[PDB]
């Protein structure tokens, strides 16, 4: 109730460690991958996405983007397999895009900036409640896909189209029976790491799983994630554009890729 952190000049990113130490910790996300450096690891066990139970309820905007949520109250939509020991289930998933196709997510490749980053995040169920998993080092997995703008993704018109009525920062709309496989690329090659949650409190309790191939959106779409508003409403109005925290030091880590 009292935090004041954004993505504005006076309080974005360079500002975070003030309040948030561990903004300067030893596993912070996002990170640049290096595809050169990153190592093919046969040790990684396929993964497992399974999102047909997947039950969708209500969509978000909090301020700093929007959440998609699910009913997590029982064992549905999970993700398992690759580099996680467990099964992890499916709470939310949300996106961090730009003011410009040319920047937007928070994960870059070779330096390169995609035009917007999805985030499914999802909670290792033997901590019992999410609350208790981000207090864990392997407590969540958060599985990352890169947006790039081209032919529209027909599978996210449904979030595009109900943007409209959550404007605003505190506005909420009944979400129900979207399907997020409708989100995903064709292939599941990707590239792991241990990291942090991109906004405060930046816990770092998140295995990241970023996947190798971008899906794509169209300009149009890409175009109304920039309508909405950090603000609330009867507020200054400030665009929700550019709210991606830029890479962090890699510091003692290596990135493991699922392929070749
Ligand atoms: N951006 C980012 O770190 O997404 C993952 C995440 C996990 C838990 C809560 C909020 C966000
Ligand atoms: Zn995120």
């Amino acid at each position: 109730m009292s935090h004041h952190w954004g993505y504005g000049k006076h309080n974005g990113p360079e500002h975070w460690h003030k309040d948030f130490p561990i903004a300067k910790g030893e596993r912070q996300s996002p990170v640049d991958i290096d595809t050169h450096t990153a190592k093919y690891d046969p040790s990684l066990k396929p993964l497992s996405v399974s999102y047909d139970q997947a039950t969708s309820l209500r969509i978000l905007n909090n301020g700093h983007a929007f959440n998609v949520e699910f009913d997590d109250s029982q064992d549905k939509a999970v993700l398992k397999g690759g580099p996680l020991d467990g099964t992890y289930r499916l709470i939310q998933f949300h996106f961090h895009w730009g003011s410009l196709d040319g920047q937007g997510s928070e994960h870059t490749v070779d330096k390169k900036k995609y035009a917007a980053e999805l985030h499914l995040v999802h909670w290792n169920t033997k901590y019992g409640d999410f609350g208790k998993a981000v207090q864990q080092p392997d407590g969540l997995a958060v599985l990352g896909i890169f947006l790039k703008v081209g032919s529209a993704k027909p599978g996210l018109q449904k979030v595009v189209d109900v943007l409209d009525s959550i404007k605003t920062k505190g506005k909420s709309a009944d979400f129900t029976n979207f399907d997020p496989r409708g989100l995903l690329p064709e292939s599941l090659d990707y590239w792991t790491y241990p990291g942090s949650l991109t906004t405060p409190p930046l816990l770092e309790c998140v295995t990241w799983i970023v996947l190798k191939e971008p899906i794509s959106v169209s300009s149009e779409q890409v175009l109304k994630f920039r309508k909405l508003n950090f603000n609330g409403e009867g507020e200054p109005e400030e665009l929700m554009v550019d709210n991606w925290r830029p890479a962090q030091p890699l510091k003692n880590r290596q990135i493991k890729a699922s392929f070749k």
